[PDB]
RNA sequence: UAACUUUACGUUGUAGCUCCCUUUCUCGAAAGAGAACCGUUGCUACAAUAAGGCCGUCUGAAAAGAUGUGCCGCAACGCUCUGCCCCUUAAAGGCUUUAAGGGGCAUCGUUUA
């Protein structure tokens, strides 16, 4: 029910995003809500093995 | 990057031989020689190699036998099914239940046999 635009920052460990209601003409006017995702890497992290190969070894 | 077929180790447990050696026997004026339990060094063999769970075929009423290039089990993603949790609404007795609907996660689903 409100005219914003979604702005996301992806990286490999998380995303932040933002909305900020924007004008009638598409300017931004008020900022709305936004928040932090924080997740593990898909990724062994010391090594850069994917988390896959223990398993398909064993 | 997800997916293979095998080899060869290593680890543990058990068997034979073996290197040491702690105590306790027996001998012997010492040194030791042989022993018993256990520890444990090395070589060889077998079993297991996630912890756990299954199938196919053949003979049998079944029990069970026989049998095999037998199968899955540490992941990722998802919500079709199932489970837990959260929410909205409707109905009936802020409490409880039910239904529908919408989600999060998984002990659920797919890749997957």
């Amino acid at each position: 029910s409100i005219n914003y635009i979604l702005g996301l920052d992806i990286g490999i460990a998380s995303v932040g995003w933002a909305m900020v209601e924007i004008d009638e003409e598409e300017n931004p006017i008020r900022l709305i809500d936004l928040g932090v995702r924080v997740f593990e890497r898909a990724e062994v992290p010391k090594t850069g093995d994917s988390l896959a190969m223990a398993r398909r070894l064993a």
